[PDB]
């Protein structure tokens, strides 16, 4: 779990930063277009907070695959020059940034 403690300091921070307003509740496919036929498996950062406070992430390796998930999805939904694909940059660059002190 000594892998799992960094988890939840990296994640209080990306959820605490000032770009990460597009990735802190899942995409309501209701309200954005296209959505549900464009990502298959969507990811945000309170279904990761959800499933690290009930343990469900084993390694620190799934922890990282469930951020690169909200990256990968963002660059795949959103243009680079807009407002949500800017940010996800920033995020994006801020978790490898991080995750790379640990390890
Ligand atoms: C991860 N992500 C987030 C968004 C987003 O948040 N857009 C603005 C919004 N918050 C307010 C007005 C429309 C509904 C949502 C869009 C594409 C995406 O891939």
């Amino acid at each position: 779990h000594s892998d799992l403690t960094f988890c939840e300091i990296i994640l209080m921070e990306m959820e605490s930063h000032d770009a990460a307003w597009p990735f802190l509740e899942p995409v309501n496919p209701r309200l954005v277009s296209g959505y549900r036929r464009i990502i298959k498996n969507p990811m945000d950062f309170s279904t990761m907070r959800e499933r690290l406070l009930r343990g469900g992430y084993t390694s620190s390796e799934e922890f990282a695959a469930d951020a690169l998930l909200v990256f990968d999805n963002c660059q795949t939904f959103n243009e680079d020059d807009s407002e949500v694909g800017k940010a996800g940059h920033i995020m994006r660059r801020f978790f490898e940034s991080r995750w790379e002190e640990f390890y």
